[PDB]
């Protein structure tokens, strides 16, 4: 009724290509991760009023945890740095170890899916809201996304583009909810060597 997934990310070289690494610890749907799984990601994002898109493409491996995933912007540069849409741009893809495969709901709702829905606040910055839906639509996982950034500071840390284009590692808390809720602190590098902190709230209902 509680575990957590550690995550670690490489950012390599409007376009990113992110390497992520995911595992669980702390204690039908499974068939569909056997193998090398396709991912599409789309989200569509405000910040400020400032609109934009994203097209990603890659495919992950639950059996060993690892995910490739490249973006671009389709609407040219983005108004936010790309480190802060890291954790909103697919949790399936986690390795749980054999004795605790119970507690993978991500892999349980599938097929048929989840929707995601995060608020995720900058601290002494605004905040973003993302309501996605993360699902198989054929052989193919998919992850959509609406993202609404507001409250955001000009020349603050994110709409400044103050952030060193890495990513920390993270623990990130799970607890039952019929579905499941997470909560969790992102830390930024920030380029003055500060860190901005990003406070993530979670939930997460099958479909």
């Amino acid at each position: 009724s509680h575990h957590h997934h550690h995550h670690s990310s490489g950012l390599v070289p409007d376009h990113m290509v992110l390497h992520e690494y995911v595992n669980a610890a702390g204690i039908q749907g499974e068939e569909l991760f056997t193998g090398v799984v396709p991912i599409l990601v789309e989200l569509d994002g405000d910040v400020n009023g400032h609109k934009f898109s994203v097209r990603g493409e890659g495919e992950g491996d639950a059996t060993i945890g690892k995910l490739t995933l490249k973006f671009i912007s389709t609407t040219g540069k983005l108004p936010v740095p790309w480190p802060t849409l890291v954790t909103t741009l697919v949790q399936a893809f986690s390795r749980y170890p054999d004795h605790m495969k119970r507690h993978d709901f991500f892999k349980s709702a599938m097929p048929e899916g989840y929707v995601q829905e995060r608020t995720i606040s900058f601290k002494d910055d605004g905040k973003y809201k993302t309501r996605a839906v993360v699902k198989f639509e054929g052989d193919t996982l998919v992850n959509r996304i609406e993202l609404k950034g507001t409250d955001f500071k000009e020349d603050g840390n994110i709409l400044g583009h103050k952030l060193e284009y890495n990513f920390n590692s993270h623990n990130v808390y799970i607890t039952a909810d019929n579905g499941i809720k997470a909560n969790f602190t992102v830390r930024h590098n920030v380029e003055d060597g500060s860190v901005q902190l990003a406070d993530h709230y979670q939930q997460n209902t099958p479909i």
